[PDB]
Parts: structure tokens; sequence; C-alpha cells
């Protein structure tokens, strides 16, 4: 992992705190603005849906790729929840309650052995089992979220090759001939301005025969702010030639 | 499947012959302009790379899905390196050609019997059967065979359907994903026109919707209708747009 001082010239401009780690081919490979930021590790929020949601099909609770999670009717927290969803529409609206769900069928024990299996950050499920990534003690740095990314992208991880394609086609948010991005956003909330909450942007990019895998995290303490996760690390990208 | 003459200027519009075949949840509930050319089989051309990419799978011509197709051609097109996803979306006359001869004549009549795949016919040689040969397949067919790659029910392996359809993604929404394929045979006359084709499916929500089109094409400046006829029966059909 090499340091790239240039790349704090777009977080310094919105005085963000943050990591961007990107990496060509491998993970071997790793390029970032901070190296002590880029293995600390935050809550995951939503990016935790990718090893959710290849654990819900592992182990069953989620039966395929075309299983539809009904809404029942009842108040969600987010209108954009409130319908029924597939697991791709679930995981690309990051609807909440119904991987509370997954999570619960799925259970501590299975939930536990996964993320060991996974290498998944801290491995600590604590909090309780419908909100540990969010409010409870499981913490992942970006180095990681490469780490478990490029595993995925290789079909790598201790799941089926099925179950990992399934996740991965989930995870598609552009798509061209020769240019494909896997990306999934976090947010933990504002937290305070003494304790603030954690935003991130993870995944990869497949331009012409080359695979880049990215993550970024920052402090976030006003919602307002939000954006950034995406524009800086794509303003780095398109820096460096990453279309 | 039933008949919607509503759709025909679309085509008129354009002064173009063709079909459009679109499928709400399943092929047990079709639509389309014209039934007699729904059911008319005409040359696959560039919708084969989708049977021809799994059957290459299959058959280990093709490693997996990172197999990258190196270039060692009267086209830029093909003097570039392609992932399975590229040669599948662009232009990549010689890799198909390869896939095929290796694949070999047995193992590919097997795989088009296995997919009931058009008529049958891979008669024409080896590497251009699907393009100047006698192999025919129909919009209802086309759909049928999409269909089954959806919900993974080809003879072929889970994941090798899973990694052609990733392949095949062509737009991407939250809400909205669509996999989709082109094809064209080239430019033919009026008397002897070429065939162009959009084929694929779009999952808005939580319905799908399988899509077949072909066009008869005797002016290469109509190609694009092959996607904009579809679009605009698909937006009065409300499935593009809110
Ligand atoms: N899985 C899951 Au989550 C959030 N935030
Ligand atoms: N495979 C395949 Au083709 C064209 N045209
Ligand atoms: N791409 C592609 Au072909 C042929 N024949
Ligand atoms: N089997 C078989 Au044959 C051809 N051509």
């Amino acid at each position: 992992i090499t340091e790239n001082t240039s790349w704090n010239k777009e977080f310094s401009a919105e005085a963000v705190n943050g990591v961007f780690v990107l990496c060509k081919s491998s993970s071997k490979s790793c390029a970032t603005n901070d190296l002590a930021r880029a293995s600390k590790e935050y809550l995951p929020a939503s990016t935790f849906k990718i090893p959710n949601a290849i654990i819900g099909l592992e182990t069953g609770v989620i039966k395929n790729e075309h299983q539809v999670f009904k809404w029942d009717g009842k108040p969600r927290a987010m209108k954009q929840w409130e319908r029924d969803l597939t697991l791709r529409g679930a995981i690309q609206v990051s609807a909440v309650p119904v991987f509370q769900q997954i999570a619960r069928e799925v259970g501590e024990v299975r939930m536990q052995k996964y993320l060991k299996k996974f290498s998944y950050g801290n491995q600590n499920i604590s909090g309780g089992i419908d909100k540990f990534w969010l409010e409870g003690q499981l913490r992942i740095s970006a180095v990681n979220q490469v780490e478990f990314l490029e595993s995925l992208y290789l079909n790598k991880l201790s799941a089926s090759k099925e179950n990992q394609l399934i996740v991965k086609e989930a995870l598609v948010t552009e798509a061209a001939p020769e240019y494909l991005v896997h990306s999934k956003t976090g947010f933990s909330g504002v937290g305070t301005e003494s304790n603030p909450g954690v935003a991130w942007w993870v995944g990869w990019v497949e331009k012409e025969t080359e695979v880049y895998f990215f993550a970024f995290n920052m402090d976030i303490d006003n919602e307002s702010k939000l954006p950034l996760r995406k524009s800086i690390p794509t303003k780095i990208m398109e820096s460096e030639g990453i279309i």
C-alpha cells in the first residue's frame, strides 16, 4: 500500500476527514490518501448488506435471486422502502428492514460463522442481531472492504459460486459495453460533532480488461455532506483515468 | 399470445416491417403486433452470442467469467483485448467464430437441441451458420429461450447461466434492470433485407417483462429503430417511465 498525497486535495476543500483506498488488479497494489485511516475500522452500515445477502442465500433464508420481499403495508422509515422489493432492489434502495429480518432468520450462530469465514472486520456482532452493523460493535476498515470485495469478485468467499454471482449482479450500479461498476453505499447516521457517524462507498470498477477495487469512508456529522461519499472517490478515480 | 395491432403505427411511421413480442411475468402472457411474424424464423445473427457463450462455458471452451480474449482485421474493434462481457457487448467476430469452431458441430447441435433453439439447423459452416447459414429462430422462441435463461432452466450449470446473464446487463437502476442483446445480419436490399434484432428482459420493481424485436433492414440509417421501436411500445405500456 502506498500513500498518494495529492488525493487529499479532494478532501481538503470540503474539510472532510476520510480515506479512499484504490487497488489496481488486486489488493497487493493499493494506494490511499491516508495510510493511518486505511485500516481504521468503522460501522459498516448498509455495506453489510453484501455479506448479509451472501449469508442469507448460503443458509437458505433467501431462496434464490428472484425471491420477492413483500411489503406488509406497515410504515417503514423511508418511503422508498414501502413496496415489494427483489433482492437487488432491497440492496440498491438500502432497505434496512428487509435485511433485519434476513439477519434474524440467519441467527447469531450462523452469522458469526460466516463472518469468521469471510474475515469480516472485527467480527463482533454484539449489539443485537438486527442492528449490530449500524448501532452495535461490528467494525470494518477500507482495506478490509477491498479484500472482501476482491474475494467476492474472484468467487473465493466460502459460499457457492452461484450465490456470489447472484449478489454480484445485485451490486451492478453502472453498465456499459466495456465499463461496469459494482458498488454499495453506507451511512451510519450523523452521530454527534464529537463522535460523528460514518459514510461509505465501496465496490469495484471493470474498465476494458482491468479491474479496480475501491473503498471510501468519511466522518459525517451533517447529512447534507452525504453525496461526497460518491463524489470524492469518483473525482479521484476520474483523475486516474478510471473513466 | 394476443395480437395488439395498435402497435403497428410505430413500425409504419418509420416505414419498416417487423415484429415486437412482449410478455409480462412469463411467456404465457405475451402480446405482439403481428402474430404471423412473431412465429416466423429469422437468422439470429448477433443474438446467437447468448447461446454461443453459454455453450462455450459449458464445454470448457471458455474457462470462466474472467477469461480475457486477447488479440494476437479490417475492424479496429477486433484488435482489442476483451473480457467475456466486453466480447458479448461489442463487435468481436473472430472471438465467436473461434468459440464455435472449438465447440464443433456435434456439441453445438446437442446444446441447441437441449435449448430448443429455433429450427436447430446449424448447416452452412461451423463458424457462420447463425449469420449466413441455415439457422433460424422466431421472436416467440427468443422469448421462451430468454425466459429459460432468466429462470436458470436451460440445460447448463446455473453458474454459467448467471455468468452470461451479468454479461447481458445493459441498463441498471435501483429498481430497474435491463438484460438485452442486439442482433444484425447486415444491410440487405428491399427484395432481400437483412434482419436486425433486440431481445432481452426488463425487471421493473418486482415485475419482469420478456421481449423480442426483429425487423427487415434495407437501409443502414434505420438500424437504431431496433431499440427505439421497442422503447416506444414499452413506454406506451407503462414499462418505461412512471
Ligand atoms: N444488512 C444490513 Au444494513 C444497514 N444499515
Ligand atoms: N456468436 C455469434 Au454472432 C454474429 N453476428
Ligand atoms: N461478435 C460476433 Au460474431 C460472428 N459471426
Ligand atoms: N450431431 C450433429 Au451435427 C451437424 N452439422
